[PDB]
């Protein structure tokens, strides 16, 4: 279970932060004070069973002390037992509670910044940020037609009987297109300075619950069996390399680590290949300091970096700040780019970008700084800061671009995709 | 030869699958298995065929006897000839037509319950033969080697580069040195094991890989296929054995009905022309597969579960001999492959014992690895003709209103083989260019990769 980090809620300002931010949410402040009280239960198991042990070695102690004295102890040993027995009780209630308060804590979002729009219905509710292109044009096919008459997508029984609904095949010029945009949006990543990330598209139950809202298990997350434990399929990069910083501890972060994650991704969704269950993604993940807001600044990078992509590849769009009532609970804001779609005349996400703070790093303790003990600075633990950010949905993508260059003749290929697909300057309708 | 069951039943074509048996070291008492399960399953067909031709003369019958107005009739009773008669496909519409209405109706609800138990036995039939059928080898080709065990069986045909150099350090430790792979618990304790994580120049090359493979397969006529990565159950049976499911496939679930992941791009491909009938190939469908692959497998990113692979997927004519012209052409693209990326390798035909059962003949590029000091297998390519085909029952020729029980049904030939699984290409490339500071990109690649000339140690 991933949830928002219990330190905060232990005094008086961070609980009225926490409080704050729930009602800007629309959400349950009271659910503060049940939290409290029941962590106020489970340390009070902590104290009184380290309290316990520590007296089980006085009554070790002591037996060592009187036998080694030759002495008719019986009571000592008798405490022993009991004060065991005592502590096996301690943490019983200790687990119940911590089950109690995290099942609380799934209704308690990271604390919002202090731009993001106050509203409950992102239809209205979405603030615009910038816009770019002609955002009123109009075209003649949407990528469904297009895609069709290209003869290049079968989305058709012949593949949904075979691999269910929302199932497809790519063909031909189209494939070469996915490829292009896998390997200009990697190259685009590299040189902005981000390393590339292949990650296992399974993780674990135990690993993904630490980077996964319960919601997503229900929602969108395949299972796999046969080899070993059971596992899921990824629904995104972003979990496997938040994942892979579980346990770790970075000193000093004078750069931040950035990743460009590349990997194919699996929604259960609980047409044409906008919304699909299985598609590639180029992912942008930053694991950062937690001082100074510096995570902030590296969410106006990320989101500058997805339209800077989209600028070069023509694609008109806005950006939009998404308000309190639809962000998700990981996120203290986020960024959704919406290209323009001219045949269909809508926008439709193609990325979004999201500063996480520690919401991610303390469920999985990726810990930054100094350690509490040693040094009389440090009283808090600190924890990474962690933002994922979409570079290229490419299925969506390439819907987008299917109608922002379609002719009478077929699509055009966008100048910077070509060399990453033989030069090719039109992929070309089949009649 | 069009190997279906049709041939089976021909008792020149049930000495040729025999042969074929023999010349596999497999079992060929299965081919009379086979022939007296198909016997009892053609018995329940044949008596349903007659069953429901009655149940027809009956209802025409009760309509033509309630028109003229006869009586009903004294009993219901059928007698126990008329019972055994349609027991034994027997019963002629002129006795059935001297039954009263109420005899005729008593009896089309008795054809009816006889026609369900049929339907059963029918299919349980069906279970026990294939489950037979399990066991039995693609007609072999004349010129595959009889023996059984590979390390000494197979016959190296062809070789290129310099197969006997030796080099300082295997794939794994060139990746551990770039520190651009993690095989280590930080990764298999989140993904089990095997699992792996590639960083920096070694995704830039798996992508430079999977780009320039795709490229050089599309320069040759190839038709790029990007298929789904799952297959419903149903369908994943018609394509792979039962000791895949067990062996090597994943199981995904919980939208819909269970699936499983693909262990290679020729499953979905395969499946994909299943009840197709092309009635004339005069060029062949050539697809260049892509795909990420996974295997259940029941060091370093040799043999690992999640890989992705580009792969020659070929559909033609039965005809003419024109698939053994097909596979020639796939194994020689492999080869210029490997060439181009300027790799040693041997050719390998494989022998009768070491083919599994649909491959009728089978080619393998066995790739020189210098510094661990063999050869391994980077490619397969093979010839399956009309194993798969007549599984997801893809025909060939003529496709016409008006043609009874077609004598012989011919069906298309498919092929299919390896261009490029990445991960083991990469594996072979570190060792082959390794130097003292890093690995040296082929040039071939370097294009594919910014320019870069050569990713370093770390
Ligand atoms: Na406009």
């Amino acid at each position: 279970m991933m949830v928002l980090d219990i330190q905060l809620f232990r005094d008086e300002t961070g609980a009225n932060i926490i409080r704050e931010s729930q009602r800007r949410r629309f959400a349950d402040p009271d659910i503060v004070d049940a939290i409290i009280e029941a962590d106020k239960k489970w340390r009070r198991t902590q104290f009184l069973t380290e309290a316990s042990k520590k007296l089980i070695n006085i009554c070790s102690k002591a037996v060592g002390a009187k036998k080694k004295a030759k002495e008719a102890v019986l009571q000592l040993k008798q405490l022993s037992k009991d004060l065991s027995d005592q502590v096996a009780g301690l943490a019983k209630e200790a687990q119940q509670l911590e089950e109690e308060r995290d099942k609380l804590m799934l209704n308690v979002g990271n604390i919002l910044h202090e731009s993001v729009p106050i509203a409950q219905d992102e239809e209205t509710g979405n603030t615009v940020v910038r816009t770019f292109g002609n955002t009123t044009k109009r075209a003649k096919l949407n990528h469904v037609s297009i895609m069709e008459r290209l003869g290049m997508m079968d989305t058709s029984k012949a593949v949904t009987s075979m691999a269910g609904g929302r199932s497809y095949v790519l063909k031909g010029g189209l494939v070469q297109l996915q490829v292009a945009l896998v390997s200009y949006s990697l190259d685009f990543l590299v040189k902005r300075g981000y390393t590339p990330f292949y990650p296992p598209f399974f993780l674990n139950r135990d690993v993904m619950g630490e980077v996964a809202q319960l919601s997503q298990f229900d929602e969108e997350l395949y299972q796999v069996s046969g080899d070993g434990d059971k596992k899921y399929l990824i629904a995104t990069s972003e979990m496997p390399i938040a994942a892979y910083h579980r346990g770790r501890w970075f000193t000093e972060l004078k750069e931040p680590l950035k990743y460009a994650g590349m990997s194919t991704c699996f929604r259960k969704e609980a047409l044409g290949i906008f919304r699909v269950h299985q598609f590639d993604k180029i992912e942008q993940f930053v694991v950062c300091s937690p001082r100074q807001e510096e995570s902030w600044r590296h969410l106006e990078d990320m989101i500058t970096t997805s339209e800077e992509f989209n600028k070069s590849l023509g694609l008109p769009y806005r950006v939009v700040n998404i308000c309190s009532g639809a962000l998700n609970n990981a996120a203290a804001k986020k960024y959704d780019l919406e290209a323009w779609f001219p045949a269909s005349g809508a926008f439709r996400e193609l990325v979004s970008c999201s500063n996480c703070t520690d919401y991610q790093s303390q469920s999985v303790n990726c810990r930054y700084g100094p350690n509490l003990r040693g040094t009389a600075a440090q009283n808090v633990k600190e924890y990474c800061h962690m933002l994922n950010g979409t570079l290229c949905a490419i299925t969506r993508t390439m819907c987008c671009i299917c109608e922002n260059y379609q002719t009478e003749e077929g699509v055009v290929i966008p100048d910077v995709l070509r060399p990453y697909m033989m030069g090719i300057e039109m992929i070309r309708f089949e009649n």
